[PDB]
């Protein structure tokens, strides 16, 4: 992920012009290989016409150019990668919000599985700890980070997500598919175990640790999803083979030929073709905005960080279940309970802030007349 | 935000062209800058052109006009900042759906965290702050006004969001990632105390409060998620270049030629080109939309009023929870008790919007024969 | 709101052509003014051309046409104009399902707060009320047409939404923002209350109301985004000044020029722009379509008919609760008592409906071979 | 409905080819006589030039051709339908999810509402009963074919939905709104009677109930809003406006000229208009499908068999909630009850999708080396 | 289903073009017999115009084929096909999603139906089984491939997913549609038995069952309104009739014509239409995209695997409430119990990943002013 979300708070006059500037996760970066193949192969051409080819084929050469810059026609790939590249944009978003998080589950388990002993630690601990095992299991089935950190199951257990007798159990069933989901069987498990033995207090809020139970496992099972159906091959085959082809109009078909021939529309050489190249950057990099995010958990610069989330979401869980379990501070009044109402203070900075009108509604300046308010 | 609802609540002759002299949160306001280096630089070639270039340079440099103006294909650049615009407004909206609101939760503490007495008080004020904190720690996050009015915890226990014991135990929590989740945990906690000291009455209450608590911690961490994972750079990278690529053709093909030359569409000089910077005007606001859109949380004049909203949320969520417990006006009998239907009166304004016939279905006036009707 | 959904039941003959003709709602209603301003502009030009101007203004002015008549690119706006429409139309829909409605609410009341005595009639009879009142709170600060039938709190307590005693508690309230969700805290104040005395007979009951009662709330609450946060008015300023550049370029360039001075595809003088007076009804209308539905709770023809809705909510919301209650007809046995299967008589008009293949799914015509079918 | 899924199962060398040989629902139906009176106009205005016109009169014709052809822009035109049509369609799809179905309820019904004795039957029958009599009750509001089959109540009364009794209080019940409401709060009471009564033996079953009865009637209200509130007429307006327009410049510009005159693009007279013909099909028909699909509940061949539903869902909701009440077939060990792992066998025609690989997640064919997998 | 995310993880210089040497599911084995008559028709008149026609023939041929060329508008080609694709795509993804997991059910199940001994087990593997049948039911009416596997319920019966007796009762059951409902109400009636014998030990759990069940239920019938629905057959034909309507003007118009008649844009021969073939694979296989994907049950490359599914399901299902109920690894303390905080280790592959600072939000390096930070 390359955030610059603070580089673009405001509108600003250098605005999307600075962030011309940037090379992590960048166009150039991404297309500066390309580029320079396209340069190569067109200067190729350009030079074999201009010191090789004797005057009859230069005269042919004209021709074939002049024949295939009528095919270079934007407008329908334009289309396509629009359609192909939102399309693809809308599912690395979704798929981002597939990422199974243990924040609600954390904040149900503090809340519903009691006991200050270690027998309580021991459940909340390890009902996070299965949820936590669960996202490594996906996110090493479906991210080449999160398999290159956890190659084998072996690392699992000495990272200390999965137990070695709950490895043995683990690869004792007899499954030929992927064991993802098996921890949150698990999690069922210890949650019915743990309200019988009465460190859930109440049936509903076994009910509520199953419900967002669930809500996590289905998250997962929809990471399995995504990374199972790809966006169909032929889609992505059409759109390839569609700037392709404009890149082959665009290479003959934007040759520059001898002035002298007096060829409409080519009385210039500039022996670079500098908007051609410009094209084939926006065309190219747009189609490399879908090269990039078609799978989102690869080691590209704007890739999703996998692991770092895997870092947070087990340190803060354990924080939250073991270490904040009944931690409160005493209550206490708060600053404002002598005032009927109350505001926080502003900075100087954003004082100015205040005497913009609270908006009480678009209704409230329409100021009628006295007869036309009268009830019938 | 800058609200313009009132003035748009009925299409009008004037319309949207009265919306064209406003100046806050205007495209004027986010674009004079560009304009006029965009107007430099093509006065700056014009003056070149007409008063310092030779005849063999002006030759040549009408030849380039001509070659560049070939390049200005505005459909392309069309459709990216038509599909790249509609995602960045998309997420914008999304966004602010996302912005944490207490009402819900205070509705809920309202009727389910009970007591008259003090401890009753802290109890309800207290969640609601846990809330109120939660809002602010994650805005201050992602928010540049929020961060000036709050630059560190300290600011935001002196305005009474977090109390000097909940900011020692808050920083004597190891964590290296964002503590924005702290208060929900806490407020998980407490409602689970309350439920133990029957200040919370049933199971079901305390399921509907942790029900409620997580839906407003998910909004909290969706604002984490869209500041941390920008609309990927590459994309916003490839239609600045298509803008910037398109300006260039125009900075060069749209120069008036000597009409004395001659050439093909080039027999008029006005000099300033109007439809230009016209079409400039459309283009590059139509990207500072996303340039506006793309970080909500800055300082534009349409960016949210976030500090506003933490204003309005505290305060409401107090009044809620505080003064208006258990403050129910005596049950009376309504005005319509005796009459079997009901309506209110209707102004001299809008007694017109009555006989207009109340509409019961789009089959109504079929008007079918009587020998069509008969059952088989 | 103009329903025409019953004119096009059926693709037909006339089909479209026949809407053509409506006048309440029509693109005539909302573009003549417009239509006749631009022609007014376009004949004045015309006029002046023919009958003002000299020999050599006139030639000036043939030429600033051809130059103008270059600039009328249709395919920007076009694209700008479908993003920015389709925005608006999404927007609209979203608004409308915002609506809050009873029906939910009068349900759950109906079904969970209990007794046929006067205190059961004023439990349900003011929880259904509160929901009116914040739904007429809310709609009064977004809908000119609710807030000229409600200019004033007063209004609203001599409708009956409102009691007079609620109006005291209701202003001595201390907040300096819309007090629309006051209700709602009172809502959530009554139904534990009615659980304390056993009106509301279980505790998941009370869960129900408080979750429906949120659900209506965010309704309220959404009505109240929408109207604060204005579609960007840079986008809608940009679409606007992309038409308008339109229209000047055809104003200019679609001067019918003198056909003796044989310019290339100048040859006829029609003396009326048939054709771009019918691209700038198509056009304009085109942006007419979101100057009428970005704020649909105006006085359009096709606004939202608020009041309509708001006098049918408090009638059907208290019938539901009142007249209904605990009212059924005796439990007897239904028509189709004795018949195992049971299929409603058709009349003579659609039993030719009957006879259509009943669909069970699209495999079952394959018919495999014997052999095929065989398990392995 | 016309449903052609089973000859579109597989991607085909015919394919869509062999679509185009259909009749019911097809683009020939809806358009064969649009198409003859396009033909028709078009040959009217040819055998005029051919045969009656002068050679002036033929002169002026031709000058008139060949100004028209420049106005049929067809780029426009696709714009303005694409985005329509897709709202069109995508509202028709939302339209038919919220068509209201029982089978939640009817599940809920038959593990909820108990009792083999004929009060139990007759609880569980008159529940799913009012269920229906609601969807007949707001699909004969909004559906041609089902007004035709009940166009009275009492045909309703007369089919079984609902009885005289109800008959009596439903018309007793004071309201000028449509009553489709009504038998979801007889639901709701009859509901809270049977759990009185201990038909319904826990809070939490009448809980899930009341909550599937209010799914059933919000899809029951979203049919009525759906009703109400049309596409914008001046959207539709303005689109079939842009298609008109579209068709009289190509019914002009696209006469055939005397080639004789040696009209630039004019050399050809083929006599019939073939591209021209299969444009008019390609938008005419582009548009029809909007026209059909506006509103899907008339009785057009593609539109909803909301009849047939009636009957599916009256029926299948009787058969589950009566017969299968508490009819159980023994519980007995399954065929995998002594197989710790489990796969149903294959046929001869489907075993080759068999030796496919399991898929485990895209990242278990990395293969990395012995030294980077070492953990720190 | 071709999966080909692991060659798309990181954007790389190959990128999508080793994607085009691909044949599994690839635009080729779609397209060549299409791309085959394309050539042979077109080489037909290219044969006929060279060696059959004479010199009148070949002069009007030129004409007819200058005449056509005219008509080939890729333009609006591309917008009906980018917007038809793309509904046909997002209707892909949804019908995927609508495939029946028992995943949900067997957690629940696994945590609230209980027992170790055969009843308890009879209990489980009975409702997953259940559930597992209504699958099968729906999948062999939607699915091609599953209907060959289960051409009859006898196959259903012989498989294990249904009993003789439960087919018995399947048989006796009077009813005319689709029957895949009927193992989700003998689910609820199992489930309601269960809970009154004490295997399921709480109403809460009851109810969860009962949701989970109807979300199952749900997704089955979202596959039958998929089957049943199809995109209207009048879309699918104009969207058919414009590629072939393109398709013949390029038949016609893009012929080579003898270079020495001197013909504007035809002086080149190269016997074969390069570009025309390129672009007939770009919009044939931008159509065949949703060729292939409109109905995704078939046996298509890229289809789904409905089979596998299945066996997955059936087979995880029964792991999950038959092996793992109430089979946790004993309660141990974690490598992390210890340590306050916690990280797992990285390879030497990943730790690269290290170091890259923990995002904390965009607001932490505006480093503002002493003066500006002090409250007002
Ligand atoms: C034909 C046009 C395409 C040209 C192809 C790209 C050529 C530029 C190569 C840049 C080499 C940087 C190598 C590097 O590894 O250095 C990264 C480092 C951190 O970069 P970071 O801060 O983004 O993280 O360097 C920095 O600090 C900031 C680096 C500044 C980037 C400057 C290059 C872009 C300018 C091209 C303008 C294009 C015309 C529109
Ligand atoms: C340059 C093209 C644009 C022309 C501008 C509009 C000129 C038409 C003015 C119509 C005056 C109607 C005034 C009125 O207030 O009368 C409404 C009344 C109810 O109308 P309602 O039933 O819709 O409700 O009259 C009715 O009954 C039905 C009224 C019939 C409407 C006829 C006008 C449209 C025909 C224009 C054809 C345009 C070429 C494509
Ligand atoms: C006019 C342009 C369209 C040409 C029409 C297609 C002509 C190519 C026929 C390919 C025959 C393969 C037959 C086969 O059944 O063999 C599959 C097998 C597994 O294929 P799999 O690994 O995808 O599974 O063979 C493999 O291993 C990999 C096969 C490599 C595919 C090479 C063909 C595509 C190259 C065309 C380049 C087009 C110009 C852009
Ligand atoms: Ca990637
Ligand atoms: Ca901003
Ligand atoms: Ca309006
Ligand atoms: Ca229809
Ligand atoms: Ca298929
Ligand atoms: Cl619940």
């Amino acid at each position: 992920t390359v955030t610059y979300t603070a580089r673009v708070a405001n509108a600003r006059f250098g605005g999307f012009s600075q962030l011309l500037l940037l090379w992590r996760g960048s166009i150039y970066k991404l297309l500066w290989r390309e580029l320079l193949c396209f340069l190569g192969f067109y200067m190729a051409l350009s030079a074999a016409y201009r010191f090789v080819l004797t005057e009859g084929q230069k005269r042919y050469f004209e021709k074939l150019v002049i024949y295939c810059d009528q095919y270079a026609s934007l407008i329908p790939v334009s289309f396509v990668l629009g359609f192909y590249v939102t399309l693809v944009v809308n599912r690395w978003w979704s798929q981002y919000l597939c990422m199974p998080l243990p924040d609600a589950l954390m904040c149900v388990v503090a809340g519903t599985v009691h006991g200050r002993d270690d027998r309580g630690r021991l459940y909340r601990r390890t009902l996070m700890r299965y949820a936590g095992l669960s996202a490594v299991l996906i996110l090493r089935s479906v991210s080449t980070a999160v398999f290159k950190r956890f190659p084998t199951i072996d690392h699992v257990v000495e990272a200390g997500f999965m137990t070695r007798e709950e490895r043995k159990k683990f690869e004792n069933l007899n499954s030929s598919y992927n064991k993802y989901w098996v921890p949150c069987v698990w999690f069922s498990n210890l949650a019915a175990q743990a309200r019988r033995e009465g460190r859930i207090r109440d049936n509903s809020a076994l009910k509520l640790l199953l419900e967002e139970l669930n809500v996590f496992r289905g998250k997962c099972g929809m990471l399995f999803h995504y990374d199972w159906i790809s966006v169909p091959l032929v889609y992505t085959q059409v759109v390839t083979i569609a700037l392709y082809s404009y890149f082959l109009a665009c290479l003959i078909g934007r040759q520059f030929l001898d002035p002298a021939q007096g060829y409409k529309d080519h009385d210039l050489d500039l022996c670079v073709p500098i908007f051609t190249l410009l094209q084939f950057f926006f065309y190219a990099g747009w189609l490399k905005v879908a090269e990039q995010l078609i799978n989102p958990f690869g080691e590209d610069d704007d890739d999703f960080e996998t692991n770092f989330l895997i870092d947070r979401n087990f340190q803060v869980s354990m924080l939250a279940v073991d270490e904040m379990y009944d931690d409160l501070a005493v209550l206490e009044k708060d600053l404002y309970w002598d005032a009927a109402e109350a505001r926080a203070p502003y900075t100087a900075a954003t004082v100015f802030q205040l005497r913009q009108p609270s908006f009480q509604g678009s209704t409230f300046d329409i100021t009628l007349a006295k007869e036309d308010m009268q009830f019938q």
